[PDB]
């Protein structure tokens, strides 16, 4: 693709249409790119004795990058509703990336006024980490994605990565990556950038909730043919009746004693919190009493753990200590914001396959009972994996992460990103972008010294992203209507998912995905 | 006299999908075969009644 | 107006009593609804209207 100055290098493709078996979303946004790090690679690390479990070492690059690992980058609210309310599941298929209508602007502070002018001969550099040789910094819920609202212009994030570290110091096996050591396409105004990607085979997401329960699985009307022991001593308690071994045949009556075929999913107990700031202990325990793990003598918070339900029946006020994902409302400090300023996600559809996050797991025996010894019971707060266990995964939300790169290790278990979504061995590659350095006035005499005098300039253009989604259609013989997402028909102030009096788009609530029901 | 197979629950995750009571765990097991006697109404009224029909001939198969 | 079935009642309901109730003690008014019947023949729900009109004066021979 090569055209002229007064000729656009692309069009605005922002649309979505459905094919009953699949859906194609196209999304275009305007982007702006500054000059990060002053065209310099800078070594970064932790403050000399500021914190210990936060010690780190890495580098900062003059490169920006494109991100669209959020669902609202592609699905308008209305669309998300169509998807959510009609499909057993869904997944990604293809991807088309396009950069175009590029403009390079250089600015000058002459006196007390900034003039901005065109630098037509200036270039910009783009490339894609398709061999995954660069540290994958996406799928970490960072900021700088495409604006949920198409009319919103966004700033392109800067690229930085972390390496291996011993405290604030580094090791010998630490890796330094130069992005100038990658072949990249240079673009002038009227040039453009093309890219296509094909997702791998990754299971459909669960856009459903089970209409049955792991324990309420059998026939309510018939008794089993298996027997269990329910009386150890209790007999005809009158004369000469100390103890006896008695067995009962399973019945719809003994519903939680019947022989079973499957187990609930794994668990890692979280601490229970209440939204009412007075049910809780008068202490500050978000760290000393929260669940966590430690690698190399460094404690890390187990924020979203295994998929566990948020609360039990008849509660809805108790949420796991960070046992779920939380989104911040529009306009809310990054530092200690009120509970009325955030949006907490309820995972109450998986109550049927998974243990509750705050509750125990079950009961294990740990002794050899006899006439001499009384049988001991121990509450299990942590459960690894077991043959027979089944479970559901974390939901995805309109503004949640989509995919995540699966770490290249010797072993994985259930490679589903813990924050939710699609785990990929080879995910959509990273797209790097940066303004090419333009030297300012050079000396008539030759100076070997590092060149530091540059013309200040930023870039702007459009970006387009087209993704094809495969849908799993609903096939239910449920007679009664199912629950659907819907807006309040009530006379309301502002309209949900809209701009306000002074033009600011805002998403009212987090949107789940499990509205339709399937059987176990 | 034990169980033979068992349907594997349609969830996001399983581990070792062998039925815990023993046997063969199947994603798609032998389907359920339903059977029932078709309702045979008894003497109807010469006058039209909208009310739910409840008078049936008792019979087994 | 004589278009429906003389033998069967409708499944639609109309309001035919606004006050008239068990007119004895403490019975001023109440909202009561009756299901259309061959009996309530000119009260039943309808599907069509008669033609337009422009009243003329009446004369006798
Ligand atoms: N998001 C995602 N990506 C890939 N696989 C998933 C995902 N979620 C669940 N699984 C399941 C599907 C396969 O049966 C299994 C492969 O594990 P393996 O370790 O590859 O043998 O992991
Ligand atoms: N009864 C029964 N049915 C199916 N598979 C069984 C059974 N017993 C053991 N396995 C083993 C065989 C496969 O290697 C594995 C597939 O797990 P998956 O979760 O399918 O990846 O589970």
């Amino acid at each position: 693709g090569a055209d002229g100055v007064g000729n656009s290098s692309g069009n605005w493709h922002c649309d979505s249409q459905w094919l009953g078996d699949r859906v194609i979303t196209t999304s275009t946004r305007t982007w702006a790119l500054p000059t990060y790090n002053n065209h310099l690679y800078k070594q970064i690390s932790s403050q000399s004795g500021a914190s210990n479990d936060n010690h780190y070492f890495g580098y900062s690059t003059p490169w920006g990058y494109f991100d669209f690992n959020r669902f609202h980058c592609h699905f308008s609210p209305r669309d998300w509703q169509r998807l959510i309310n009609n499909n057993w599941g869904f997944r990604p298929k293809k991807l088309s990336f396009k950069l175009f209508n590029i403009q390079v602007k250089e600015v000058t502070q002459n006196d007390g006024t900034t003039t901005i002018a065109n630098n037509l001969t200036s270039t910009v550099q783009v490339f894609t980490d398709s061999e995954y040789q660069l540290p994958y910094v996406l799928g970490s819920a960072h900021q700088g994605c495409l604006p949920p609202f198409p009319a919103d212009v966004f700033m392109v994030p800067q690229y930085g990565y972390l390496t291996l570290n011993n405290g604030s110091q580094a090791v010998g096996r630490s890796s330094f990556y130069c992005l100038e050591y990658f072949p990249s396409q240079m673009l002038r105004t009227g040039n453009n950038f093309q890219f296509s990607y094909t997702f791998e085979d990754v299971p459909f997401h669960s856009s459903y909730a089970h209409s049955q329960s792991l324990d309420r699985l059998m026939n309510p009307l018939i008794d089993q043919y298996l027997y269990y022991l329910n009386r150890t001593q209790g007999t005809t308690s009158g004369t000469t009746n100390q103890s006896r071994l008695l067995f009962s045949q399973a019945g719809p009556q003994s519903m939680s004693l019947q022989a079973r075929n499957w187990l609930p999913g794994p668990c890692y107990r979280q601490q229970r919190l209440s939204k009412t700031a007075n049910d809780n202990n008068n202490s500050n325990f978000p760290w000393t009493a929260a669940s966590k793990y430690h690698l190399n003598g460094r404690d890390s918070l187990v924020n979203p753990g295994p998929a566990m339900a948020s609360h039990k029946d008849d509660e809805e006020k108790f949420f796991p200590m960070h046992g779920n994902l939380i989104f911040g409302k529009e306009g809310t400090t990054a530092s200690n914001a009120e509970l009325d300023n955030v949006m907490i996600t309820d995972e109450e559809e998986i109550r049927t396959t998974n243990p509750v996050a705050t509750e125990q797991y079950g009961t294990v025996a740990n002794n050899l009972q006899s006439s001499n010894t009384a049988p001991t019971t121990r509450t299990v707060n942590d459960q690894g994996a077991l043959p027979g266990m089944v479970w559901q995964d974390r939901d995805v939300y309109l503004q949640g992460p989509i995919w995540a790169k699966i770490p290249h290790t010797d072993g994985h278990f259930h490679p589903s990103p813990l924050m939710g979504g699609f785990g990929l061995k080879h995910p959509p590659p990273q797209i790097m972008i940066k303004n090419t350095p333009v030297p300012a006035n050079p000396p008539t005499t030759f100076s070997p010294a590092k060149f530091a005098s540059f013309i200040t300039q930023y870039s702007t253009g459009q970006v387009s992203v087209e993704i094809e989604w495969e849908l799993q259609k609903e096939n239910s013989k449920r007679w009664n209507p199912e629950i659907q997402y819907t807006s309040n028909y009530n006379k309301s102030v502002n309209v949900d998912f809209t701009v306000d009096t002074n033009g600011v788009y805002s998403e009212p609530r987090p949107i789940g995905t499990r509205y339709l029901t399937r059987n176990l």
